[PDB]
């Protein structure tokens, strides 16, 4: 299959293993640089926001690559147009991270990593009817990029951990792949609130793991939420899944992509969005 | 299912019926704008060519909405690259006009209508092993538009009939949904010799005809090839299919859609190709 610490399949061999969509043009992460990235006024905040009727259970899964919480369907939404009409419906949310705290996000911002990037992944609802038809199909998905950086004086409810609800304890050595857990709800909205909504870069480009399907529309913010040493070690604590080299799960990111390589046949463009100033 | 003048079932109720993707911010054709265009040194001259050891037959029908051209598998390619590695395998050709000779295609070049716009479409082998794989997934098309242009005085070896080489005579009245007809093989190398292949409109779009998918590579050909009155006319004696309300086959095209409608959650570019020089 693919991995991130087995050089024999690891994501400099993916172009080859994965050619659909691997090595593509459009692929993710990139580096999301402020000066190189064109301000787009018209690109509103974004909202996430909950179906207060559903009552279905989360869980969280350590699916040997990263730890993923599955949410229930038709339960967490983002609007990217104010309306809370379920445009785009949330289905997981999983995280990369470093064995140290200088490296583990998959994108960077004006070349600095973060020590953990959590993406919530979500589909057009719109136009697709579920996430197993839109997953492989044009224009299926959109994911949100978080940034958390570290800090050493805060209190736990000033945290991401507590919008996550310290994903029920679960995050430690025993959480072995590929283990499921019923967890409590995550707070997507509080978690979303600890940053700037309006304050993000947007771009058009791919899954950052195998197939790399360039379906995604991008969503990175700008602004860190805030996380303590004692929390991104946690995450630390999980095992790799049997595939990979590394006994500990970390330095789970993809390398930087280019925003257009050499060989593209229709250049991206990479946007900017601010608050109406 | 659809119709272009039929109003229970014509292009105003795409968006309607077809939600994915007729629906989209990504849709063809568009106007495309000469001064507001990129202007994109990369991209190279088109090239169109063919396996000969290839014998199979090419056939045309009617399909109902237009005439449509069927090349057999692993016989016409094109590269966007320069190398011949059979990146892009040709399936088909078909036709957009109208009922009279002011107006027919589907792409405007500054506003302005041509008679025939033709539509060579191919998928992207390098990433797709057949069109059925290819047809509905992310990046897996690439159409070239040609525009015909009509003159009074030619010869017919430099009109691209000659290129069609006249369709083997099979275009009339008695041409009927849903018949095919053996024809003698399209010289696509040598219709593209009739324009000049390095200059182009490029963009990132959809199928002009539902789903309206948005996994189209477009490349619209500026410089138009020339056909005769008498040419044209043979496209216009074939019969539409029982769907339509118009009995004679015509105005085959979908209105112009916008670049980036107001709705778009990151726009697309349009940019333009020409000769090293
Ligand atoms: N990283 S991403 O946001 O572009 C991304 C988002 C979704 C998918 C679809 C398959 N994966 C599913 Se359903 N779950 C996992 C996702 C990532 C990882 I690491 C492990 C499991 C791939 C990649
Ligand atoms: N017009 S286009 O280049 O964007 C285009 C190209 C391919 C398809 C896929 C389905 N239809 C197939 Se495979 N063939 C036909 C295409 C057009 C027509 I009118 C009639 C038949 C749709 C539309
Ligand atoms: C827009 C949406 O998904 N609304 C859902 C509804 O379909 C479901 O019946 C209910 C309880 O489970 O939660 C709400
Ligand atoms: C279980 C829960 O929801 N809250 C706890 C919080 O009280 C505690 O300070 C922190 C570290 O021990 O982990 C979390
Ligand atoms: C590149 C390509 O498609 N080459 C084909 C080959 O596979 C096929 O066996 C032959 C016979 O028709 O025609 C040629
Ligand atoms: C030069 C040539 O072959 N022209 C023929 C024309 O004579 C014929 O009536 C028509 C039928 O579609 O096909 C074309
Ligand atoms: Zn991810
Ligand atoms: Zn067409």
């Amino acid at each position: 299959e693919w991995s991130y610490t087995n050089i024999l399949t690891g994501p400099e061999t993916w172009h080859e293993h994965y050619k659909n969509m691997c090595s593509g043009y459009y692929q993710s992460p990139i580096d999301l640089k402020t000066d190189i990235s064109t301000l787009d006024l018209k690109l509103k905040t974004v909202i996430i926001y909950r179906n207060t009727s559903s009552t279905e259970t989360t869980t969280i899964q350590n699916n040997g690559h990263s730890a993923e919480v599955k949410f229930p369907r038709n339960t967490w939404f983002i609007s990217f147009d104010g309306i809370l009409d379920y445009k785009y419906e949330i289905i997981q949310m999983h995280f990369h991270w470093g064995n140290t705290d200088d490296r583990g996000s998959e994108h960077t911002i004006d070349g600095f990593r973060f020590p953990l990037e959590g993406h919530i992944v979500s589909f057009r609802r719109q136009m697709y009817s579920s996430p197993s038809e839109a997953i492989g199909r044009p224009g299926g998905l959109a994911v949100l990029g978080i940034m958390h950086q570290i800090v050493e004086s805060i209190k736990y409810e000033q945290t991401a951990f507590k919008a996550y609800n310290n994903f029920s304890g679960v995050l430690n050595s025993q959480f072995v792949p590929p283990n499921n857990s019923t967890i409590d709800d995550i707070n997507l909205a509080l978690l979303l609130s600890l940053l700037n909504p309006s304050r993000y870069f947007r771009y058009l480009g791919s899954l950052t793991t195998p197939p790399c399907t360039e379906n995604v529309l991008w969503t990175v913010f700008i602004d860190p939420v805030l996380i303590t040493r004692e929390q991104i070690n946690l995450f630390r604590n999980l095992p790799y899944g049997s595939n990979e080299k590394q006994t500990r799960m970390g330095d789970n990111f993809r390398p930087i992509q280019l925003l257009n390589p050499i060989d593209t046949l229709a250049s991206r463009t990479l946007y900017r969005a601010t608050a109406r100033g």
